[PDB]
């Protein structure tokens, strides 16, 4: 049953993959992984193959490897990345040291859609509807994306959208410093660590994306974390009594009350010419208090998407057991858990 593997050096990386994968070519890499494009001769699909970099070098890395595979094996939704294959060249656990993941090849993301074409209200309707439909699914499994930005959304020529995560390196202080797309879509409560965050972090990110599809421009292109907070508060208004109380960071909470109070602005006078229903939806997404933000499920029932809403084709996820996240284990334990998931993978219906 075990395929035959062949070797190849590509940018100083030894790729050992099954013979089904041909025409391997580097797309990109980082600390957590290397990615190639290839052609899958079994399914006939252009695919991305990610080779994980030192997946078991520490506890943190091992747990991270296990986490991603558990996530990917669970996600089965039209608007969310599907796992086509996972494999390792190793014939046993003793020699299990490499993991490769395969999915459908992107190419075009929402970033290049927004820069290099005219988007109509009906295109915006369709693209945000598909982000929220994917999001209803993943939130239903208590999965939080936390890094939704236009580079993590794949968009094909028919305007069909998938949510993925193309993060190949760590989410460090330096990667979030300055004038960077890395921070522009983050809910303020996670950007400044105000509190224990909830899944409505992702809804904040949708609002910033929806706004950018409407105007063609970044909503909050802060030059640093504080400049970004100023851009945000200028639009949505400074916190009132109720929200401040909920900010457990005494340090965060005292910086806020130094700011001069500002009202929420008129969104119709920022988003000029836009569908009044878009503006309405945006006002419900872009709300400082995460408790009061619209959820994906609620947002799908909004008038703005009447053209597309179908309550019988907006599925929820099967229960997802995340108890491992509380679990403390050894590198070797995380590794064998990971091995069991590799060996147990069943590919999706062909094709
Ligand atoms: O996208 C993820 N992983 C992944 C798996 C396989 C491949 C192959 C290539 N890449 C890089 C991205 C890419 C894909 C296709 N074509 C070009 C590039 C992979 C990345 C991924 C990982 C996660 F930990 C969470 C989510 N989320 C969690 C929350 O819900 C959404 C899914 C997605």
């Amino acid at each position: 049953e075990r395929p035959t593997f062949y070797r190849q050096e590509l940018n100083k990386t030894i790729w050992e993959v099954p013979e089904r994968y041909q025409n391997l070519s580097p797309v990109g890499s980082g600390a957590y992984g290397s990615v190639c494009a290839a052609f899958d001769t079994k399914t006939g699909l252009r695919v991305a193959v990610k080779k994980l970099s030192r997946p078991f070098q520490s506890i943190i890395h091992a747990k991270r490897t296990y986490r991603e595979l558990r996530l990917l094996k669970h996600m089965k939704h039209e608007n969310v990345i599907g796992l086509l294959d996972v494999f390792t060249p190793a014939r046993s656990l003793e020699e299990f040291n490499d993991v490769y993941l395969v999915t459908h090849l992107m190419g075009a993301d929402l970033n290049n859609i927004v820069k290099c074409q005219k988007l109509t209200d009906d295109h915006v309707q369709f693209l945000i509807y598909q982000i929220l439909r994917g999001l209803k699914y993943i939130h239903s499994a208590d999965i939080i994306h936390r890094d939704l930005k236009p580079s993590n959304l794949a968009v094909n020529e028919d305007c069909e959208l998938k949510i993925l995560d193309f993060g190949l390196a760590r989410h460090t202080d330096d990667e979030m410093t300055g004038y960077v797309a890395t921070r522009w879509y983050r809910a303020p409560e996670i950007m400044l660590n105000w509190m224990h965050y909830n899944q409505t972090v992702d809804i904040w990110s949708v609002g910033c994306i929806m706004a950018e599809l409407l105007t063609g421009r970044t909503l909050f292109p802060g030059t640093d974390h504080i400049d970004q907070l100023k851009l945000i508060l200028r639009l949505v208004g400074t916190p009132g009594a109720e929200l401040l109380k909920k900010i457990s960071s005494e340090s965060a909470r005292n910086y806020i009350q130094s700011l001069t109070q500002m009202p929420k602005m008129n969104f119709a006078n920022v988003f000029i010419g836009a569908n009044p229903l878009a503006v309405d939806l945006l006002e419900k997404m872009l709300v400082l208090d995460s408790d009061k933000r619209i959820t994906a499920a609620q947002a799908l029932a909004h008038a703005y998407f009447a053209q597309y809403h179908d309550p019988d084709d907006e599925p929820v996820a099967d229960p997802y057991d995340q108890s491992f996240e509380s679990r403390d284990l050894l590198i070797d334990e995380w590794k064998s858990l990971t091995y069991d998931e590799v060996i147990s993978f069943v590919p999706p219906p062909l094709d």
